[PDB]
């Protein structure tokens, strides 16, 4: 159906080849075990001669071995191509998935993106090659159980191969019948189910009428007939299977009949016969089990559209090719509104806002609606739907996303550890350009070190999570400490501090204060310390921002900012 | 378990003794079809050509004819003792559900009362007499092919039934321990599975920091560690099926092997082992199936303390001691605390209320506090927890439950309408009583002539649910002629919609008019017509009455019921 996924597979094909010969293989050691039981009961048992029953268990245990070596072969050999084309599904997902914008992450799929790479990505596979297995083994087990028919008895396997389609539509005749009879008695039954329900619905009203003795007397007639209709539903079931029981012994009496006379038959002495019926009987499993191949295939390939539209999906829009390698300057917002994808209401109106050189500014005001909106739009996490943020005399949009992300630093209490050495969270995605004495003096000067050095092996001791478990005030400090050792000039320090521990406060303002030396930053206004020492304060209020004056004039006019401190004081 | 449901299958005992003689012949009708192949293989096909292919045919059919005839003669038998003691009990539930307190309706039970006696009143006989056609339909078939088995060549069957326990244990044991080895790798797996969702949380990190080229080879090593954990969890769970068919073809391998020696060898002939063989493979499903015969048999008898608990629960507490004809005097509120059961917050605080005879007391409360449910106290569909309501001088708790509510009429816009033809049904209860010429004058008396004359039958048309279904105004009609044909003296006019229309309110309002003509009613006053000329006035707030006097009184003084008035405006 959607057979993109074949140039995955092409590189290893060398597991579904050898799948498919030790698979096959597999179906003709079934068969051929199955062969045996015409030299078994006719040179064995039947006649007086021992040695078949000698060398039978030799063979017996031959052939099984050899189907659970080629049943093991046929498992490894898929199980390892439907294993690294499914590696390569879930590392070519995790490179398309860790590029495109934040707003697929943000409320479009939160759990079930890992599941489009762990359960759909191998149910991809586990169908697919499940299928595979299904169609190279049931149509190698169906062609020997053919051949192994028509070779012992043509005359016996023509009229048990006619018969078969004939017994199949008389059955499925049967059953459709009865099938339609018991859905209208079903219908029936719901109807006086429903009735009964009706009964017991007026419970208030039998009471105050005193209708007990009637109503029950009328429910004696509604019981009555749900028994009545019940026996009918099962009268019409159960006399199902023993007509379709007897179509199918209709059958087989008549092969035996056909079996009586000598012109069509009589060829067969007491081994071909158990043969030929016994591979009919071990036929039926491969035309059920192959009725569905189809169903599996495209139940796998459903789950191969998902990963595709995963996949084959918008990446983020890389539209542009100014580069800048220092944000020597001002990062200004200018008359721009933004709203989030997926939803009308503007979080964002209008935005008018300076970031002075060498100066910071604080986003103030607790709505929660306007706050961590535009600390995104900086570092383009979400593009603004129209108007310009400019940074250093250009917009975002011109300049390359690479070149950008680097020139912000996102400092918050709820920030991502990686599982990996804290030398190299410390000095994430840049462990080649930066030396480890540059890490340990950062860590110095983030005091950090107070903590890294009390762990185990110290600075390569594994931070993120299935390792060692970090405060929410350790994770600050290593985040002042990426920031630092980065020496990002923008900082978005989102504050989102949400607790006082004993000295851990003293350490991170400290560090902060250290961090916010010339480094233009747009600090979320969480903390009234910095919103004291700050040089401008900016105030939000669902997207508009009215009060901009700094903190001692904004506190003179009422407007946001003193009622701000009435909310907070 | 529970025996206490024996004496109502007692009466019905023989149809299961039936169906017992009539579902062994049908085990004994199997045993005896897998015993054809001892006359098929060893006297008819290799021996001659003939003769014996000609008498099969006949066999083969009159053994599945006379299994079909033995397999609906045992389920209709079954289907008759089945279903006559889930009716014997249905009625059995439905005497003690129409009995007991109002409480158990009102949400400690709902519409799942209908499946108290639709589904798990059919849940307890399709799953007892389920576990009674496993214990003697496959009790009788292993004791049948047991018997086959000795019966045909006992030195074969010693040596397969030996090997069952040991190939059972040994493959009970190779598959015990590849599940714990499976499991073990399916914690490996999880571990490194929840691996793959730390890369994805830090999206919003990772796009800052610029390491996506780092994390896709952080995720190139975890892809690995969770392909190459698949390719072991796969290859330790296609290690285990191989091994036991391998084990269990050590035991064929070892059947046959024994009859090659002489001892065994002599009557070891191929019609005596196809049919030793074939009933074994066929013995499992008997074996496999009985089982689950005390999984089944508490499954059903799980389900009959379900509803043994809603038998056995405590009836409505009718202590009737004292019985009145009518009720000619007046009933009077005095003191009254009661809770809804279920409900933790008192819905009722003190009340003290008297209903002189011949007048209309009206609860006109729109907020809803509690009014609805004093009416249902002077019913008794839920008692009073502390206080007492005086009617006729004395407290309900004394009247007769069936002569207390023969003296209320429950007049409202929801009332119930059964199924029976509207000529009972505006009798309902009372119709060997009242004559019909009483309904004629007592409809006619209503106004509710012009809708039954209507009807296409008029007097006894199916006017409940599934019949005519009338609407919501001219089901209160028939509430009307119903209470006026009982001239009960206490009336509880809920008049609860206030949805109003054209020859509808007039049409029951002229009605209520003449139906309240002594009739000392208390009237949930939602409509302002009656309040306007009701003799006394009473709104509740909270659980406490606060006003109470003649309508004119109460408007000068603002309070609740002025204010409510005007809101009511």
């Amino acid at each position: 159906t959607f057979r993109r996924l074949w140039p995955t597979i092409a590189p290893f094909k060398a597991g579904l080849i050898v799948a498919g010969v030790a698979l096959i293989l597999n179906a003709a050691s079934d068969t051929f075990m199955l062969s045996l039981l015409k030299p078994l009961l006719d040179d064995g048992f039947g006649k007086t001669d021992r040695s078949v029953l000698v060398w039978m268990p030799l063979v017996v245990i031959g052939l099984m071995i050899l189907r659970g070596i080629t049943s093991y072969v046929s498992s490894y050999c898929i199980s390892w191509v439907s294993g690294k084309v499914v590696m390569t599904m879930r590392r070519r997902l995790f490179g398309h998935m860790m590029g495109m914008p934040v707003s697929f992450f943000d409320k479009q799929s939160t759990g079930t993106l890992l599941s489009r790479i762990t359960y759909d990505s191998e149910q991809v596979a586990s169908s697919s090659s499940g299928a595979l297995i299904t169609v190279v083994r049931e149509g190698a087990s169906i062609i020997g159980l053919f051949i192994m028919m028509f070779y012992y008895s043509w005359q016996l396997s023509i009229i048990l191969i006619v018969l078969a389609p004939i017994v199949s539509i008389a059955i499925r005749v049967v059953s459709k019948r009865f099938r339609n009879i018991s859905k209208n008695m079903q219908n029936t039954m719901g109807q006086v189910t429903t009735s009964a329900e009706q009964m017991l619905k007026g419970h208030k009203e039998v009471l105050i009428f005193g209708g007990q003795e009637v109503e029950t007397k009328r429910f004696d007639k509604v019981s009555n007939r749900m028994r009545l209709q019940g026996m009918k539903m099962v009268s019409a079931s159960s006399i199902s299977d023993p007509i379709i029981q007897l179509i199918a012994s209709l059958a087989l009496a008549f092969v035996l009949y056909a079996a009586s006379f000598p012109s069509v038959m009589d060829s067969l002495t007491a081994g071909t016969i158990t043969v030929v019926f016994s591979s009919m009987i071990a036929l039926m499993r491969p035309l059920k089990s192959l009725t569905n191949v189809n169903a599996q295939f495209q139940r796998g390939m459903a789950a191969c559209q998902t990963l595709f539209t995963i996949l084959d999906s918008e990446q983020e829009k890389d539209e542009g090719k100014r580069v800048i390698e220092r944000a020597t300057g001002d990062v200004e917002f200018r008359n721009v509104t933004f709203t989030y994808p997926g939803r009308d209401v503007p979080a964002l109106r209008n935005i008018n806002l300076k970031i002075p050189a060498g100066k910071t500014v604080a986003l103030v005001g607790r709505s929660g609606s306007g706050k961590s909106t535009i600390a995104s739009l900086i570092t383009r996490f979400y593009d603004i739907d129209e108007g310009e943020i400019l940074m250093d005399g250009h917009d975002l949009r011109e300049y390359t996303l690479a070149s950008l992300r680097n020139q912000v630093a996102l400092v918050s209490q709820n920030v991502h550890l990686f599982n990996d050495t804290v030398a190299n969270n410390i000095a994430y995605a840049r462990t080649e350009q930066y030396s480890r004495e540059q890490i340990e003096e950062a860590a110095r000067m983030a005091y950090a070190m107070d903590f890294i050095n009390k762990m185990d092996n110290g600075l390569d001791t594994v931070i993120g999570e299935n390792g060692v478990l970090l405060s929410g005030g350790q994770r600050q400090r290593i985040a002042i400490a990426r920031a630092l050792l980065r020496d990002s000039p923008i900082l978005i320090l989102d504050e989102a501090t949400s607790a006082l521990d004993t000295e851990s406060e003293r350490a991170i303002q400290a560090a902060l204060d250290e961090l916010q030396k010339n480094r233009t930053s747009l600090v979320i206004a969480h903390r009234l310390s910095t919103i004291e020492k700050a040089d401008e304060i900016v105030v939000v209020e669902d997207g508009v921002i009215v009060e901009r004056g700094t903190h001692n004039d904004l506190l003179e006019h009422r407007g946001v900012y003193a009622q701000l401190h009435k909310m907070q004081f």
